[PDB]
Order: structure tokens, then sequence, then C-alpha cells
């Protein structure tokens, strides 16, 4: 059975680099602050234990502010392609340097997905080898951040970290943390994935 994920935030957190490691493949480009931003969706999957990984990496067009012709249809696409809707938001963040830009990305994923869409979201931080070990609860317990406490806040305390450049067991290890996290999520949500209006009228246009 399949779980859908769409990989959402701020350009440079490691989004494609994090969708690579829970594929354990090279299915998005990673790419420094330097390179052409992205304006299309890209969709790729894979397996973990018994079940099909349907990952949809948002393009950094996403995040833009102000009049952007290309939008609105790439929304259309970025629905089109996670229909009947995404059982996980991973919004993509990197640690220690959760930024005003940050937030602003947050409510551009409240305006393309709903505002209800926090309550299917896991807040996903990178650059995990910054703990030098450490435990991420304990850090962020700690965290001084007042607009990244709230986001989390928003996403039920859902959090987990990657090093995206992880590889063998300890790339296994913090994928399977994720799993573990979507696995409480998904538990409170009865299995369901998120849905809302728009995903209902593409639902219901199929048969
Ligand atoms: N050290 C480190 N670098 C990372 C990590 N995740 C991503 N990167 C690097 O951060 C840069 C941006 O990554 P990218 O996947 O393109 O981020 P995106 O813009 O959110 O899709 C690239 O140079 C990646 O190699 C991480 O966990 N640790
Ligand atoms: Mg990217």
């Amino acid at each position: 059975s399949e779980l859908r994920i769409i990989l959402v935030g701020k350009t440079g957190t490691g989004k494609s680099a994090a969708g690579n490691s829970i594929l354990r493949k090279q299915a998005f480009e990673s790419k420094l602050g330097s390179q052409t931003l992205t304006k299309t969706c890209s969709k790729s999957q894979g397996s973990w234990g018994n079940r099909e990984i349907v990952i949809i990496d948002t393009p950094d067009m996403f995040s833009w502010k102000d009049h952007c012709e290309a939008l609105y249809k790439e929304v259309q696409r970025c629905y089109l392609l996670s229909a009947p809707g995404p059982h996980v938001l991973l919004l993509v963040t990197q640690l220690g340097r959760y930024t005003s830009q940050d937030q602003q990305a947050a409510q551009r994923v409240k305006e393309i997905f709903g505002e209800d869409a926090m309550g299917h979201t896991i807040v996903l931080f990178t650059h995990k080898e910054d703990l030098n070990g450490g435990s991420l609860m304990d850090y962020m317990h700690d965290s001084d951040n007042k607009a990244l406490s709230k986001l989390v806040a928003a996403c039920g305390g859902r959090i987990c970290a990657f090093n995206n450049r992880a590889e063998g067991s300890n790339q296994d290890d913090q994928v399977k943390e994720l799993m573990d996290c979507i696995e409480d999520l998904l538990m409170e949500k009865n299995g369901d994935h998120y849905t809302n209006g728009l995903y209902s009228l593409i639902q219901r246009s199929k048969c």
C-alpha cells in the first residue's frame, strides 16, 4: 500500500537530499544556492519494508513571493501527482538555522495545501551531524527560536533529523526513525491521508 510524501520548505534546506535519503537512491538533484532554481515538481518512488514510498519534491517556485504566471498550473500538477492526498508533508529545515524565510515558506505551505496542512506535517531537520551524536529532542527542548517552537507546536511536536550525507546502517537508522514518526502520525489519523476541497474535486472526477 502506497505511502505518499510531499517535501516542502525553504530552498537550500536539504529537501531534495532528504528525498534521496528516504528512497536510498539518486532520485532528486541536490544543488548549491548558485544554481538555477526549479519550477516543476519531481516525483519518484521506491520501497521501504513491504511498502511503496512515493515522494513529490516541490519546486523552489512554491516559495516565491509576488505574481508568478507558472504557479497555479504547477500547484494543480502537484495535487494531481499526490492525489487523493499526501499521507505526510515533510517540512524541511536546517538544524539551528530556522529564519524568517523558513517562516514565510511555511506560510506558503498553508496557502497551497490549506490551513490544516500542519496536522499532517512532520518537521525534518537536516544537518543532524551538527548535534555531534546528541539528542534531537533535548536540543529542541532548549532551543530559543520562538518561531521554530511555534511551527513545531503546530505540527504536534512531530520532529525528526537526517544527516543527508549518511550512508550504510547510519542511513538505514535515520530513515527508520522517520518511518517510526510517520507510523505514529498515521496511527493518530486512523491511517487516513490528508485531504482538502481541491483533492476531493480530483478524486471525484475519476472512476
Ligand atoms: N552537510 C550536510 N549538507 C546537506 C545536508 N542536506 C543537504 N545538504 C547540502 O545542502 C545543499 C542543498 O541541498 P538540496 O538537496 O539541494 O536542498 P533543497 O534546496 O531543499 O532541495 C546541497 O549542497 C546538499 O549537499 C545535510 O544533512 N548535511
Ligand atoms: Mg531541491
